[PDB]
């Protein structure tokens, strides 16, 4: 905390009559004019007004003197004290009481040498300690206080309607803040890094936040404020939230990490807006070159969703040994972040852990300035960056807290069907202000200031990475109901730029962070996400502008946009893709990959795809001639875009720049989408640039979670029984020997956790495959059970058991029939005939015997010649689908029957 800003603000005019402002030097403190010599314009000044406040140290009497009292008029509280050294005029001042200062200073010829300020109680020189800043909040929007730009001047003058001491014509035309002074902005300064500020010449607080435009653009704010918030247009505004790092869960109410019966799982905060985008159906080659994304559940980033990885081998309810009706105590480790731009002070957030889809609460905690800090800085975090995360019981003011859920919900959380959201309340806190000395002092409730800022601005969120701290920004916009507001109007690009303190690089906006891994955020490089209302306002605007990019639309009060960073991004511009030429051009950037008339470019090192995530791939294409019609394909395939994967067949190219986009769910086969690539085949060349790849949320591994057991099979049905299933609503679908049955819903588990899926119109056991179908999407299957012809072969062969032999009443050493048990009809209609060889002789073929209920029988008189078998014959039996079914020797030991 430097506090160099505290002091006399001074207005340096070039002429002798306070009329052509040149610069506004802040924070002068005793040796006047000296701080301002850093301006190359300083020795050309002939009139200077200072304004500020003087602290009177001890009670008593002071005589006030200067260097060139000849050319100084000095009022304090309006009363003239020096007037070209025509009075010595004594002043009785009280101790610890402050007084307004107005110094004017003029020389009809000669530049002014520096100016000095002197004490006395009987000389001396005024310590910088007792020289303070003009009270900015109350010289703001009042009358009959005295003005910063008064026309009289006391020996055509600037107007400043606000009294935030930024002239009207400056707030409109543009200014900046270079060398701790405010100067009118000329475009040179942009190459030095200076930003072009504009603001409202009629409100002192354009974006309605605690500091006047001047305090913001200068520095009269807390030191922990993001540089962003110096722009009159982006607000000082906090975003305190809390993400979860570890989730522990015990069988007993003593859920503390490091303990018997206390399992501990790791977790990661993820922005909820993006994790609730439902992919859609894919756009593939269309004009009006922009994509877009809508979230239903658009969530401000002070409200984290929590991600869990189901690496685990076994359900967590089994991991601790609790059953259906026993409860599972649990506890967690968390970290508080401030995604905002302003430090919040004396905070007290109460925080709600909820289920995403059935908005049920789990628990609540309230944290005090004793449990977390006195304050939370902008972009800071408690516990700090290198530190371990504090525990729920260490966070909650009221100590530990019983948190119990059942086995059902606890395994749904592992499986990811219940996402665990952490909404945390914004109302309690305090903004900082600069005092007399230059250290933060709590200055007021944040709650009314937040409602006022939100009223007058839009909402911009940079969600970089599913584990990294987001940025919550608010940028003012016009008041559309007022046909006279002078809040400056800016496009989306200008707002994104201002919101994130982003810089240019070949016209390419880009965001540089503290981990210094810079990111391109111009429209083709990121992925935008809005709610429903902003979609309409954007699309309403882009029907009236034929050069249509989202970044061009006028930025309107009440919008909500989220920037989402791609996971692979090919901007053809460096030192890449196979069979493609770098060349020179580009949608954005400098170069712009191209392929030929059969040209078949693919990607060197394309992205890492996950087993049940869904992705979006976007590209920018043109023809490289006028009209030269060619036919493109854009794919994410394992065979150049010929099945298993995702192609978009591009029937439309001629001339200008167009988007081409497709989305897919890698659904138990990420490998099917290994390679991104463009095939061209037509009249002209093919240009393209800015290929991007966007990641959208993993789902439950349907195949992994199914576990199989047994095959079931008078009763006329086939059924597949599962011990474990996934916890998601799914469907099933049979493949009966190539043909695919209707999609059917999941049957309900009964008793045990057993689900069994079945097939009805079955007459003879045939090879079958059971597919698990996605809940909503009919084209997302996965095999979960299969019945193959070598298994059926085994079932047929076992379904033939031996009932007994048939001897004769009339001679009981002669046998006459072999009988098996009747087969069940689902099996028997699968045999067509039998073959029987008795006494190794001729292999007779006989038709399917008609069961005489309880057992089928073949006779032996005739495959054995005419002799009723031999007491020791060999009987062999086949049944064709041929399949040896029994091979047996007639023994006196076996079951026998007679007639
Ligand atoms: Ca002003
Ligand atoms: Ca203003
Ligand atoms: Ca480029």
């Amino acid at each position: 905390e430097q506090a160099t800003v505290i002091g006399l603000v001074g207005f340096y005019f070039k002429d002798s009559t306070f009329k052509e402002l040149m610069f506004i030097q802040v924070g002068e403190k005793s040796n006047l004019m000296n701080k301002a010599r850093i301006n190359t314009d300083a020795q050309q000044i002939q009139s200077i007004r200072w304004m500020g406040n003087l602290k009177s140290p001890q009670t008593g009497e002071y005589r006030l003197s200067t260097s060139s009292d000849e050319n100084v008029i000095l009022q304090i509280n309006g009363e003239t004290v020096i007037n070209q050294a025509s009075i010595q005029k004594n002043l009785k001042l009280e101790a610890n009481q402050v007084y307004e200062i107005k110094i004017e200073y003029r020389n009809t010829s000669n530049t002014l040498p520096d100016l000095q300020l002197f004490w006395s109680m009987n000389k001396e020189q005024i310590p910088e300690k007792y020289i303070l800043s003009p009270n900015f909040s109350e010289k703001a929007n009042s009358l009959a206080t005295q003005s910063f730009f008064p026309n009289y001047n006391l020996f055509s003058t600037p107007v400043d309607t606000d009294n935030d001491c930024i002239p009207d014509e400056w707030e409109e035309k543009g200014y900046t803040f270079r060398n701790q002074q405010i100067v009118p902005w000329n475009d040179a300064y942009s190459a030095e890094g200076y930003k072009k500020y504009v603001s409202n010449p009629y409100h002192a607080r354009t974006v309605k936040d605690p500091y006047t435009d001047f305090e913001k653009v200068t520095g009269h704010m807390p030191a922990a404020t993001k540089y962003e918030a110096r722009d009159p247009l982006v607000a000082a505004y906090p975003s305190v939230g809390v993400g979860m790092e570890k989730l522990h869960f015990s069988k007993n109410d003593t859920v503390t990490e490091g303990n018997a019966d206390t399992k501990s799982k790791t977790t990661t905060k993820t922005d909820t807006t993006t994790n609730t985008v439902e992919i859609g159906g894919s756009l593939g080659f269309s004009d009006k070159g922009f994509s877009f994304s809508i979230s239903p559940k658009y969530t401000h980033s002070w409200s984290s969703s929590t991600s869990v990885a189901d690496t685990d081998s076994t359900t967590w309810s089994s991991q601790i040994g609790i059953n259906t009706a026993e409860r599972a105590y649990l506890n967690a480790n968390v970290r508080y972040y401030n995604g905002g731009t302003a430090p919040i002070y004396d905070l007290k957030p109460t925080t709600n852990f909820v289920f995403q889809n059935s908005g049920d609460s789990i628990t609540t905690i309230t944290a005090g300035p004793n449990q977390i800090g006195n304050s939370l800085g902008a972009g800071d975090t408690y516990p700090q960056k290198g530190q371990a995360p504090i525990s729920l019981d260490k966070a909650n003011e009221a100590g530990t807290v019983k948190i119990a859920i059942n086995a059902e919900q606890l395994d749904k959380i592992q499986a990811g069907t219940e996402i665990l959201n952490i909404e945390t309340t914004q109302n309690r806190g305090q903004y900082g202000i600069l005092d007399e000395k230059g250290q933060v002092i709590p200055g007021g409730e944040w709650d009314p200031i937040r409602t006022n800022i939100d009223a007058v601005s839009g909402s911009l969120t940079l969600n970089l990475g599913t584990g990294k701290d987001s940025l919550e920004r608010r940028v003012a916009a016009k008041n559309m109901n007022d046909p006279e507001d002078k809040t400056p109007e800016i496009t989306i690009k200008e707002a994104i730029k201002k919101a994130f303190n982003a810089y240019y690089y070949d016209g390419r906006l880009y965001y540089t962070d503290q981990g210094e891994k810079d990111i391109f955020i111009d429209e083709p490089s990121i992925n935008l996400i809005t709610d429903e209302n902003t979609k309409k306002e954007i699309e309403r605007q882009l029907n009236q502008m034929p050069g249509k990019t989202v970044y061009d639309v006028k930025w309107k009060r009440g919008m909500k946009i989220t920037l989402h960073v791609p996971i692979k991004y090919y901007d053809f511009e460096t030192s890449l893709w196979y069979y493609t030429y770098q060349e020179s051009g580009g949608y954005t950037g400098k170069k712009r990959g191209r392929i030929g008339t059969d040209g078949h470019g693919t990607a060197m090192s394309n992205p890492q795809l996950k087993p049940y995530t869904s992705y979006t791939v976007r590209a920018y294409v043109r023809t490289a001639s006028t009209t030269g019609s060619n036919e493109v394909v854009f794919y994410a395939d394992n065979s150049s875009g010929n099945g298993q994967g995702a192609k978009v067949s591009g029937k439309v190219t001629g001339g200008k720049w167009k988007i081409a986009e497709f989305s897919f769910n890698t659904f138990n086969n990420p490998e099917y989408f290994k390679i991104i690539g463009l095939k061209n085949n037509g009249n002209a060349n093919l240009h393209f640039d800015d290929v991007s790849v966007i990641e959208w949320k993993t789902n439950e591994n349907l195949q992994k979670k199914h576990i199989f057991e047994k095959w079931s099979f008078d009763e006329m049905v086939i059924g597949a029984t599962f011990t474990r299933v996934p916890s998601s609503k799914i469907r099933y679908q049979w493949k009966i020997n190539g043909r695919l049955g209707s999609i059917i819903p999941a049957p309900p588990l009964d008793a045990n956790g057993k689900r069994t899926v079945t097939y009805g119109s079955i007459t003879a056991i045939t090879p079958m495959e059971l597919y698990a179908v996605d809940e909503k999407n009919d084209n997302l299957k996965v095999k979960v059970a299969e019945l193959g012809e070598s298994e059926i072969e085994k079932v047929m062969i076992d379904a033939h058991k031996f009932s007994g032999w048939w001897y004769l009443s009339e001679n009981p050493n002669l046998y006459s029939g072999l009988s098996l048990y009747k087969l069940p009809d689902i099996f028997y209609n699968n045999v067509s005939s039998y073959k029987i060889r008795v006494n190794g002789k001729k292999v007779q073929t006989v038709s399917k015997p008609s069961p005489f209920l309880f057992q089928i029988t073949f006779n032996l008189k005739n495959p054995n010649g005419g002799t009723y078998p031999t007491k020791d014959a060999s009987v062999e039996l086949w049944a064709t689908v041929d399949l040896k079914v029994l091979h047996k020797w007639i023994q006196k030991s076996d079951v026998m029957y007679s007639q």
